[PDB]
């Protein structure tokens, strides 16, 4: 166990590239493990592993729900990366923070804080490069949560044609995106042929769960439009179903399935399900999957005839949009939710801010 | 050298599979040696094999012109296969007749043979096979001659959905298709966007070099029809130049070859190409080969100002069209063609068929 110093130092920065992968094929544990031996064991100017296993951490720490004390790490490796040159990190720092910004509900914050990855891009040449894409549909997730639907189809498809020399299966994500679109503008022609791609490349590949659940986001979404319960009913047999565990990063998948629970008509265990992602979501302050949840709660008591039940979540996503600024969740929801913001706006007395917004979506929805 | 017999005969068989397997790998000249001896040692019994390396030399034929013939073989493999419930061969050699009776210009009787292809596809249920692409996207081709626009995309589209599950890239020929179907209705938007997929599936792919010819076919036009120059002086220079040497499967790609260099000013050379590919497509009475030809022909001396040649090559090409029933092909070429066949009309003095064809193309282009 005797060997030259510099052998035990690269050992040191095998660890926190091992850290790396560990925490990509999502086994934070091991992460948390090896990019901590990494640091204890890694001098000054053996810079470049003490950038990725700081990195490391912080994606360690977004993963457990330390969303505060992950942003500090975040932070503390775009700064390394940046005194370094080593752009590819200081960029993945940047989609990082804007990730967690969004999560906690502050749009603005995170579209800032995109705008700096965006400056970084340009003062750097990074535009060709991969991690392009990763920006740009972020960006795009953020405009369609405020609306703003042409420029978050030119986002998507900006990610697309940055991808275009790889496999097509990489652009799986951005295409889910165009679905989303087409799904807000109810231009369900477009949406059926997208999807007809989306679940080509789903049927060609062994993807990440978080991929898989977000391409199955639009699908259900879909099949909730076309009233589609044969689809969603077989999806729904098939489905992972993760115990959640108050697992933030888990929200996605269990609206999924509340979703299409809601389509059948099982109440019930949808209830529950939302309730005990709201109970994470208060917990960690993930206004925007609070937002979404309540929106889906809405739609479950609509269906199943709870009128005040309804009214009730849909005026407290109203409010709670005030701080997230989600328009096309609402819009999404046609004309279940263009008849109940009818209903509101028609009683006169909605507060200022709701009363706008609401009028904002039944124009979307109409 | 001594074996039982049933090694024997069981080695001839495998001779007939090396046969299949050398004329898909393009070396017919193997197939032909390899589907002889498995041939003049297969007994009676010995069915499936016999189907096998009669159906390849059928294939050989096809591929030294030698089309009567073909035929002929192909017909004794339909039967053959018919009389032994081997399905996949009875339909695989119609595919082939259709596309000899195509290239012959006999386009109705190719239409009856798909016919025929689709009668024994519902009577034995072979929808679901993927053999019923290939059905599906001759018959686009078909239609698409005839300027079934709306007709040739919905079989383009349902060879796409009969290969959902597989890879991406086994779409890239209906894929083409419907960038053809966009291109002769002027929708260069939608012919974009789908080309953007198709780049992307040949830069993703080890694909048969008739694949590619025919996926650059639709490129080609689109830069024609968009004058992206840059785009194919760059393909041109790096595009196969197999000699053409009287082969008249290699007319597809020196078509392309002759259209960008007539996109990029170079008459002279295009001109020989296209000579010699009529002398070719004459020789075996290959008449959709000589409208196409003609037409480039026309283009080229259109754009390099020789009008009078140019007029009587749209002559040739309209009287030609008269057993061919080509349509879609004048339209492609757009506002040229318009102008010509204005031109043509107002004199008066076209014999009443070409005149009835030059109205309903100049009704497709505008």
């Amino acid at each position: 166990e005797i060997k030259d110093i510099r052998e035990d130092t690269m050992h040191a920065e095998f660890n926190a590239l091992r850290a790396q992968v560990a925490i990509n094929d999502g086994n934070p544990d091991e992460a948390e493990r090896l990019a901590k031996l990494a640091l204890e064991e890694l001098p000054p100017g053996w810079f470049y592993s003490r950038i990725v296993a700081t990195s490391v951490l912080g994606e360690v720490l977004h993963c457990k729900g330390e969303l505060t004390r992950s942003l500090a790490l975040m932070q503390q490796t775009e700064q390394m990366a940046r005194q370094h040159d080593v752009w590819h990190y200081a960029l993945w720092s940047l989609i990082q923070q804007s990730e967690i910004l969004f999560a906690q509900g502050f749009l603005q914050t995170a579209w800032e804080t995109q705008e700096k990855a965006f400056q970084l891009i340009n003062e750097q040449h990074l535009e060709q490069l991969p991690m392009h894409e990763f920006l740009v549909r972020i960006r795009a997730q953020l405009l369609w949560a405020w609306a703003r639907l042409d420029e978050a189809e030119a986002s998507a498809r900006s990610g697309i044609e940055v991808l275009s020399s790889y496999q097509p299966q990489q652009q799986l994500q951005c295409l889910a995106m165009l679905i989303q679109c087409s799904l807000a503008r109810g231009d369900l022609d477009n949406a059926r042929s997208q999807l007809n791609r989306l679940e080509n490349l789903l049927g060609n590949g062994k993807y990440h769960s978080d991929w898989i659940s977000n391409a199955n986001k639009v699908r259900v979404i879909y099949w909730q439009m076309t009233g589609d319960k044969a689809a969603a009913a077989n999806w729904l047999r098939h489905t992972a179903k993760p115990e959640f565990a108050n697992n933030h990063f888990l929200q996605g998948q269990w609206r999924n399935i509340a979703r299409a629970q809601i389509l059948l008509g099982e109440f019930e265990p949808a209830e529950i399900v939302l309730e005990e992602l709201n109970e994470n979501a208060r917990s960690l302050r993930l206004m925007s999957d609070l937002n979404r949840n309540l929106l889906l709660l809405n739609q479950l008591y609509w269906q199943a005839g709870r009128k005040s039940d309804a009214q009730r979540v849909l005026l407290d996503a109203l409010k709670l949009a005030n701080r997230t600024g989600f328009i096309s969740h609402f819009v999404i929801e046609g004309e279940a939710m263009a008849q109940q913001l009818r209903q509101l706006i028609q009683l006169n007395t909605l507060p200022e801010l709701e009363q706008h917004r609401a009028q904002r979506i039944l124009r979307e929805i109409n």
